[PDB]
């Protein structure tokens, strides 16, 4: 009965900075999910925030009741109005909610028609998850078959990773945008490390790149002879970004890094290279303020804007994207039988409840006319020999059936 | 298992052929065992009247219980196979339903020349009682359709084969002059004779019965006509005063033969010197060579069929309402049909559960007055363990079929 319902804004839909209002650090997953369980019609709930996408995955009660608290509670922690969200809001329920949810964990939903993708999001999101109550069986659930799918279709598709196509992205589109140019890298995780080893690919010799510890630096640079690196600690942000053309910020902060007056002081770019400073912000929530675009001499570009770039073979345009789709529709199937096979537990426990009253009924009925062992055990033996046969019984198509038969033949 | 209807009937076999395959009332109980003495024959019923002869059967499989049948048919009544074949109508499942409904109800398509069967098959059913081969599925069938057969005739208002076969041989015999009645056997068809004789204005007839018991009782129960029995030994002189006889006894073998009648006085000049047999007997009363006579006709049941389809399409009434009636039962048939393969795990159920009970009452009446108590008990758990389980076995027809259904291979499963 209970549906699965999946309520999201997506890169689709949503603009950057209108999602990224909606973003939620990883540190705030089991708060977000206990919220969403507060509301009255929602048993389950995962998070799924991505540079993307962000979205909410629940168990309601009731379909529409249940949209209406996730809705009403998205606009409160982000601070978009109930209009506008609706006005953006993705909604799929049951089958196409997992159905949906396979596809973006496979890379084909997002933007470039073959990647990653979201499989690594994906099991971020049962990790952190595991402690969390409110990340009940049903979400675990669809969360872990779409881990499974994930892998599948990779090494069937072998689509690269979203964080790979992302940091691909940034770096064809910096050289679009260039008619050499001075490269900086704020943020060496991840991201910045595959955005480093674009550029290596590219044919870049020299990086400053600027972080918060040295430590993940140093681990690059080791692991990277071929290329000069230069680290710079996060307090010497400005300098950097003003000795480069070029400034790619993929940090985790929370804020933007660089207002419109960070900028502004800064010295123009090479006439070289135009005399633009091309600010390449593949962070969600962004680590480059709008403002800043109202700079001359500056250009923004955020993940949205790696969209004017999708072009590395397109003829994987059914191939990945093809093979991978009957991948979802057989695991799909496979799911809603999983799911389809939870109600079985509610049925084992009830149905030797149903037995016992009437034991208990029997029993209590002979007694008033260790004898009494004797009968005890008789009232026991006939019900256990007629549960033992029903107990395993509950292929995986007849297991189902001989659940929804004893649901018919008894409560 | 299929249900099979196996016929011949006047679609495409004269009476000549047709008679050979008659089976008397007396007879069905010894038909039935024969033929579900046949290696793919379970159950079996003989659906015999002037108009066809059909056998309902429940087979193993489809075409061999059909060849056994055949073989049957061509064994009891002389006619080769392969004339049997030639004419033999087949229907399986729920068009042999369908069949033997409209049939009870005067609707029959290919013979449209016939009147409700419903009487017939209420009999099948009365002498089916105490005959081992009329099973659960060929009773229920013709139960049903007997059911069938009288909606339809309050709706529509279709006469029986019985009325319509006497009425149309009066109108036949009647159309065939521009006249002295005899009517040869006194029963069932030939008390409607007289009665449709004096529905004409008939008021004299004589009536040659074999014996006198049923033309007294006639004689006082309709005192308006002239009643005038006489012996069956004396029928050849009987013919030699009427200008129509009417033949109707069930007799296997013929009554009149050439040698007897081309021997009699011509019939009188008034109704053109031609001696009218009308023989509504089947088997015939009156043999086919008597037609060789010239101042002879004869007639049968055959030479009435369109006589008959004429009348009972003018008299037609709310056919659509009637059509409507056959496909719903028909469901509804199928319905209680597919219900029955719910039998045997019922019953293997409540071996099952026998078993276990009487084993742990033994156990605990081993290790022990009260001894009703204790039994009790163990009856008790296992008839209310089991109630649910029995009470969702048993289906009328709806839904619940599919499900009803799924428990079964379910029980099955887990035990
Ligand atoms: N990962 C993806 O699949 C994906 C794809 C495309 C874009 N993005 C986006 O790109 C950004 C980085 O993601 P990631 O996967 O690279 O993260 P990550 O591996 O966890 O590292 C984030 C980096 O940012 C730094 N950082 C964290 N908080 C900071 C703060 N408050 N101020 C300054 N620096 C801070 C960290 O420095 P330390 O090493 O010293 O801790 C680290 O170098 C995020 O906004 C993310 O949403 C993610
Ligand atoms: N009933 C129908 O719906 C139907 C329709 C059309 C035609 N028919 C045919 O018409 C014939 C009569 O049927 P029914 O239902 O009217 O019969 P019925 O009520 O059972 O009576 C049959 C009559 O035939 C006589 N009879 C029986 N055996 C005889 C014999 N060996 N020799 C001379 N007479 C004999 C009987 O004499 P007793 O009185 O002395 O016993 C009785 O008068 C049958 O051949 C039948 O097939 C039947």
């Amino acid at each position: 009965r209970s549906s699965i319902v999946v309520i999201g804004l997506s890169i689709h839909t949503a603009p950057v900075e209108m999602r990224e209002k909606l973003a939620i650090p990883e540190a705030e997953w089991p708060r977000a999910i206990a919220e969403l369980c507060g509301l009255n019609h929602i048993e389950e709930a995962a998070v799924l925030s991505t540079c993307n996408r962000m979205e909410i995955y629940v168990l309601a009660l009731s379909q529409h009741r249940g949209v209406k608290e996730v809705t009403e509670w998205m606009s409160k922690t982000s601070g978009i109005p109930v209009s506008e969200i609706c006005q953006h809001r993705f909604l799929l329920y049951n089958k196409d909610a997992t159905q949906h949810i396979f596809e973006v964990s496979a890379g084909l939903d997002s933007l470039v028609l073959g990647e990653g993708q979201i499989l690594a999001q994906v099991k971020q999101v049962v990790k952190v998850g595991q402690g969390v109550n409110g990340f009940g069986r049903n979400i675990s659930g669809l969360f872990k078959h779409a881990i499974t799918v994930g892998k599948r279709v990779r090494t069937e598709t072998n689509i690269a990773s979203g964080a790979v196509s992302v940091s691909s992205a940034a770096v064809e589109l910096a050289l679009m945008k260039l008619p050499s140019a001075r490269m900086c890298v704020i943020g060496a995780g991840k991201m910045g490390k595959l955005v480093i080893k674009h550029l290596m690919a590219k044919g870049c010799t020299k990086v400053v790149v600027v972080n918060r510890s040295e430590e993940r630096v140093s681990a690059i640079r080791e692991e990277m002879p071929g290329i000069e690196i230069i680290y710079r600690p996060l307090d010497e942000m400005l300098a950097c970004a003003s000795e480069a053309d070029v400034v790619f910020t993929s940090t985790a902060s929370e804020t933007p890094l660089f207002l419109k007056e960070h900028v502004e002081n800064l010295p123009q770019a090479s006439p070289e290279v135009g005399g633009l400073r091309h600010f390449v912000d593949i962070s969600v929530p962004r680590n480059v303020g709008s403002c800043v675009g109202e700079v001359e001499t500056a250009r923004v570009y955020n993940v949205d804007d790696l969209k004017e770039v999708v072009a590395a073979n397109k003829e994987d345009r059914m191939r990945k994207a093809m093979e991978a789709q009957t991948i979802i529709t057989e695991e799909s199937t496979q799911f809603e039988a999983w799911r389809d096979s939870l109600e079985t537990v509610p049925t084992i426990k009830k149905l030797r409840a149903y037995a016992e009253r009437i034991r208990v009924a029997e029993l209590e009925k002979c007694m008033s006319k260790k004898t009494t062992r004797a009968v005890d055990d008789l009232s026991r033996g006939i019900v256990n020999r007629f549960l033992h046969g029903p107990m395993q019984h509950l292929t995986l198509s007849e297991t189902l059936e001989n659940m929804h038969a004893l649901n018919r033949m008894y409560g």
